[PDB]
């Protein structure tokens, strides 16, 4: 049964931001109409608490003594008079500034001239206590200066984020850090712990353009990284589209559906003053926002592309048995697409479908589900009162450590962690799966009964795993359950005993596969699937470089796109061929070490062309 209750993790902000509708034509007037409407429109009783007011609101401007000065034409009252406006109506007030000395209303006018000196660099500390001082609750911190200086982003805003928990001591107003670097240095494998949300990718919108599913589709693929999310700390597809300009009703429910299965924040980023009834119950539609804010604080994940561009996505819910499922349409005709139970991590035992739309139950199975989906459309289903796949349970071999840890296949498992925080304040430890890169756990407050909070890990096939916590709370226990429908293979080097690996979970296009030490990450986890594919991360197919069929081809990861130079055979006698080319997957002059590069080259009895991929 249910024996250890699941602690509640922090949800991932809702609320309105300024710049998809406004870009930097922003002043106290557009927000102050803005905030009336997302009152009227009952936003605030559907959980939006966040006004955000984004660039265009600082041209750049210090006093003597470096304190940012505004403009109070456009402000007037000062900013303390916008964030006095949010709070009289029970809301809380975002702000947005530049890690470097300069900010994107510099680099990149977008509706009025350059701002020079709009970024916070050289005064992390003054600016933080500045936002808060004036009462702001939220920040948004942009790259443009840190893009253009040549920072580090993993050290530049981890010394900001120091300086948001200490404004927000110092004046004893939270203060919620949104990283905004566009998905550059992998802010997947460092940001969370130093803040609750950072963004992803590139902009779903830019200023002038038409709102694009196309758009929207590659931001919500490149928000996928389930081993980062976690505890209160979100992975950032961006704000929503959702209500503008057009985007058809379906269109509005999918972008909501794929930041719900995502547990994506929903800062909505319409003109709040033109919106739709039907768009307000669309941002407003409970039960979507019940997934999108789930307690458990898990990301969703592809469990099944049986036929390219349908797809199955399952998010692993609070409780025991319950699971959010999208299916998605990505094809130019209407088709039906099925959701399995045992790739869910499910057994074999009944459990009902509801609709979220529908807003009604419409079935009952024990072993999976089918709806016809639209072209370019998705259904949003819960799936609730199954059974779980049966879990491991270990004790700590040695303290914080966790050994021999079992996987049925490589892929991801849901791990909850047990626990006892009896104060008033969480704490963090930084937990290891394997080599692999390190993550940030939170644990709220317990009582005085033991808790878990859950992560999603990335194992290896087997029973040679292993979970190690520094600092935080000492545990009492892990369970672990497997995702089947996220089952992959490592796929090791025989000369090397290597895998092979896309340095540093790096998801470009054109990133050269290379040898590494096993680790099982998500950046090593192979599907192979039904059209010959080799998949990883659930979306980068690995790829014979523009064609190539000659020695030296390099092999590289790239967007799947059905072609013969993304099919694999995996033979008999231990070689992975390309099709297109009958050329032979090689550990490049039969190196065996970290970041050997793989080729492509003509087949040979080598043991640097053979592999193990199970
Ligand atoms: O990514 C951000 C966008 O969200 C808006 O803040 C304008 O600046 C860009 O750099
Ligand atoms: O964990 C990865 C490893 O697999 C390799 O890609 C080098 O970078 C580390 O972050
Ligand atoms: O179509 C190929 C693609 O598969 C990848 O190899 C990049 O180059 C393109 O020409
Ligand atoms: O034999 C290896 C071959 O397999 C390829 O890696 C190129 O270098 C050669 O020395
Ligand atoms: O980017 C490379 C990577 O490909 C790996 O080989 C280690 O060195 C890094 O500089």
């Amino acid at each position: 049964a249910v024996t250890t209750r699941q602690i509640t993790v922090p949800s991932a902000p809702m609320g309105w931001a300024s710049w998809n509708s406004f870009a930097a034509k922003i002043d106290y007037s557009v927000i102050k109409k803005q905030v009336d409407a997302f009152v009227a429109a009952g936003l605030p009783a559907a959980g939006y608490t966040y006004i955000n007011i984004d660039e265009g609101w600082w041209q750049g401007t210090r006093d003597s003594a470096g304190n940012i000065t505004v403009d109070t034409a456009e402000w007037p009252g000062g900013m303390s008079a916008i964030t006095a406006y949010i709070h009289s109506k029970g809301l809380k007030a975002g702000i947005y500034t530049d890690a470097g000395k300069d900010g994107c209303g510099y680099y990149y006018p977008t509706g009025r001239p350059a701002a020079p000196g709009s970024g916070s660099e050289g005064h992390y500390d003054q600016d933080m206590l500045q936002f808060s001082t004036w009462g702001f609750d939220f920040v948004k911190v942009d790259w443009c200066g840190g893009d253009a200086e040549g920072l580090d982003a993993a050290t530049t805003y981890k010394s900001i984020s120091d300086a948001v928990g200490r404004a927000a001591a110092t004046t004893g107003r939270p203060l919620t850090l949104s990283i905004c670097n566009w998905g550059y240095q992998n802010p997947w494998n460092w940001a969370a712990g130093q803040a609750p949300l950072w963004r992803t990718s590139t902009d779903i919108i830019y200023y002038g353009n038409q709102p694009s599913m196309t758009s929207l589709l590659s931001n919500f693929d490149q928000t996928l990284h389930p081993t980062a999310q976690h505890t209160g700390y979100y992975n950032d597809p961006d704000m929503l589209m959702v209500g503008m300009d057009g985007f058809t009703a379906a269109q509005n429910r999918t972008h909501m559906n794929l930041w719900a299965i995502s547990g994506a924040p929903l800062l909505a980023g319409n003109d709040l003053t033109t919106m739709t009834s039907e768009t307000a119950g669309i941002l407003k539609n409970p039960e979507v926002i019940a997934v999108d804010q789930d307690s458990r604080g898990l990301q969703g994940v592809k469990v099944a592309e049986d036929t390219t561009g349908l797809q199955a996505y399952g998010k692993v819910l609070s409780g025991t048995g319950n699971r959010a499922v999208v299916l998605l349409n990505r094809t130019s005709a209407a088709h039906d697409i099925t959701v399995r139970w045992s790739d869910l991590g499910l057994t074999n035992a009944s459990a009902t479908v509801r609709d979220l739309w529908a807003r009604q139950n419409v079935g009952t199975s024990a072993t999976g589900y089918t709806a016809s989906v639209p072209a370019g459309g998705s259904v949003m289903l819960t799936v609730t009162g199954g059974t779980e796949a049966a879990g491991g349970a270990y004790a700590a071999t040695s303290t914080g450590r966790y050994t021999g840890v079992t996987a049925a296949s490589t892929g991801l498992n849901v791990v909850d962690v047990a626990y006892t925080n009896n104060t008033s304040s969480a704490r963090t430890a930084t937990l290891q799966v394997n080599g692999q890169t390190a993550t940030t756990v939170s644990f709220p407050p317990t009582g005085a009964s033991a808790g878990t909070v859950s992560v999603e890990v990335s194992l290896s096939k087997g029973s040679a795993n292993t979970l190690a916590l520094s600092g935080g709370p000492a545990t009492e226990g892990i369970t672990v359950r497997p995702l089947p429908g996220t089952n992959g293979a490592l796929v090791t080097g025989k000369q090397s005993g290597r895998c092979a690996d896309i340095y540093n979970n790096t998801i470009t296009n054109g990133t050269q596969a290379e040898l590494w030490d096993c680790n099982g990450g998500p950046n090593q986890s192979w599907t192979y699937t039904s059209r010959k594919e080799l998949v990883l991360y659930g979306n980068k197919c690995l790829d014979a470089y523009n064609l190539g069929t000659t020695n030296g081809t390099k092999v590289v990861i790239w967007d799947c796109n059905g072609q013969a130079n993304q099919k694999w055979n995996i033979n008999s006698d231990g070689t992975i061929t390309n099709v297109n080319a009958g050329l032979c997957l090689d550990a490049y002059n039969a190196a065996t070490a970290n970041g050997t590069s793989l080729v492509l080259w003509s087949c040979g009895t080598g043991d640097n062309q053979k592999w193990t991929v199970t």
